[PDB]
């Protein structure tokens, strides 16, 4: 049970620690199986939509690398985490080329087991296209 | 003063109200002389800088028109709003054709007068391109 934002933070944290790490096989220990996600107008269904799509994005852009930043995360009565930060990206092949946007998290928990069950992603992604 | 969820929804929707209006002369009846702005990359600071990145946004989109709708706001004990809903835009040449993206808002408060003193907005502006 998270109860407080310090522990939503270390949540977080734990989660994203796992989605820039790509280990699709270790999504699955944060993310439900039913998971409703929403990035922009990217919407899946699925922890296995949600995985290919992402398998998409880093073939569009290959060598990817990202990584995240919070200064503010929020916890709701009802239970929702809001997760005010930023996100970074580069490619392997140029590293020194890094792209940094502000994002916002929100997280909605599974009563059952806290796994994620809804999440909507906002940052801007016009300003990836630089990487290329 | 805002210290329901009902008062915080109740001014978010007079302040778009406002901005969606385009009328700047208006503007700093919910926005602070000192405003703290931003959206994506796009950081201005003073509301005469705010004013002047709409316009030229409406220069590069000449008959932009905008809507919002929401489905949830939060008031956080700090005084912060946090708004989820969506962003809608057309042009007035071909009002047919609706762009539509999530957004989130977050919003700081002047404790002297109630106006916004921070606004952060996020969304996807890569779907807009689809206007031109």
């Amino acid at each position: 049970e998270i109860q407080t934002p310090d522990q939503a933070e270390a949540f977080v944290a734990k989660v994203f620690d796992v989605l820039d790490s790509y280990d699709y096989t270790r999504f699955g220990e944060v993310l439900s199986t039913d998971l409703k996600y929403e990035g922009g107008l990217q919407k899946t269904s699925g922890l296995d939509n949600f995985i290919n799509d992402i398998k998409a994005s880093t073939q569009r852009m290959p060598g990817l690398q990202t990584s995240h930043s919070r200064y503010r995360t929020e916890l709701t009565a009802e239970g929702t985490i809001y997760s005010e930060g930023h996100s970074n990206a580069s490619l392997e092949s140029n590293p020194g080329k890094v792209v940094t946007v502000p994002m916002i998290g929100v997280f909605k928990l599974d009563s059952e087991d806290g796994k994620i069950k809804e999440m909507r992603i906002y940052k801007d992604r016009l300003p990836f296209l630089a990487l290329h």
